[PDB]
């Protein structure tokens, strides 16, 4: 708040909530988040939020806020629920109520 745009703030409740207890959740404890199902995670969460629905558009935007998914990169990545699109961001954890007010468009 006091700065956190309505963008990251949404990633706070979105990742939480119950209806989204499968399309997106916290990784293990609370280091970041992941979206195993990248399908319904688009035409069922972006419209009631960003309105648009383009998927690669949401991820293409993550590259602007500063993200680094450790997956899909000149390496095998076929179906495998163990490397699910994991987004790592040392500035989007639970505690430390000062990370949100730091990530911005470059």
């Amino acid at each position: 708040g006091s700065g956190v745009p309505a963008f990251l703030a949404k990633l706070w409740r979105l990742v939480d909530d119950a209806d989204t207890n499968r399309l997106i959740c916290w990784t293990k404890d609370g280091q970041s988040f992941v979206i195993q199902n990248q399908a319904q995670f688009a035409k069922e969460l972006l419209p009631l939020n960003y309105k648009h629905n383009n998927m690669a558009s949401f991820i293409r935007q993550l590259n602007m806020y500063g993200f680094h998914k450790i997956t899909s990169i000149d390496n095998g990545g076929l179906r495998f629920d163990r490397d699910e699109i994991e987004f790592s961001h040392p500035f989007f954890k639970r505690n430390s109520p000062f990370l949100l007010d730091q990530i911005k468009r470059k």
